[PDB]
């Protein structure tokens, strides 16, 4: 499995226990705070990260990534990208595309709230798998991600 498969799964198995109702609630309360910035959704998230080594932008981005499935309750859609799911939006909003542009281009210092406003921006739900291996690639020096979010926008 890739990271982000293994990170669905561990959600998922959360969304199915009794726990879910309380770690929902600090997931989505933690929109409000930087990932990983958010102390009562760590006992929700370290116990997985602990099962591997990562730096402090990757477990950020796994923070992020179980906030926003959160924002969508956990509805995940398979091959339904945020890309795609942007495309779908723009149709009925031609400034969507701009959002979608400021997106591929958003640093460091943007890409949390950027992100959080695209998933809030669109209708149903995405595939938060890849969503989690894309934000864990996002700051490579090639930007493949981006040029791979733009082929699936254009694309559809």
């Amino acid at each position: 499995m890739s990271p982000g498969e293994r990170f669905l799964d561990w959600l998922k198995r959360l969304q199915g226990q009794k726990a879910w109702t309380a770690a929902r609630a600090a997931f989505r309360r933690s929109l409000a705070f930087p990932p990983g910035a958010y102390p009562r959704a760590m006992p929700y998230v370290e116990p997985f990260l602990a099962k591997g080594d990562w730096r402090q932008e990757e477990r950020e981005a796994h923070y992020l990534v179980a906030a926003l499935y959160a924002l969508k309750d956990g509805d995940h859609q398979v091959g339904r990208t945020l890309a795609r799911a942007l495309w779908e939006k723009a149709q009925g909003s031609a400034s969507v595309e701009k959002r979608f542009l400021a997106l591929l281009e958003a640093d460091r210092d943007q890409i949390a709230f950027r992100l959080r406003q695209a998933v809030a921006l669109v209708e149903g739900g995405i595939d938060f798998a890849r969503l989690l291996d894309d934000l864990l690639r996002w700051f490579s020096p090639e930007r493949h991600v981006q040029a791979r979010w733009a082929r699936e926008y254009y694309g559809a």
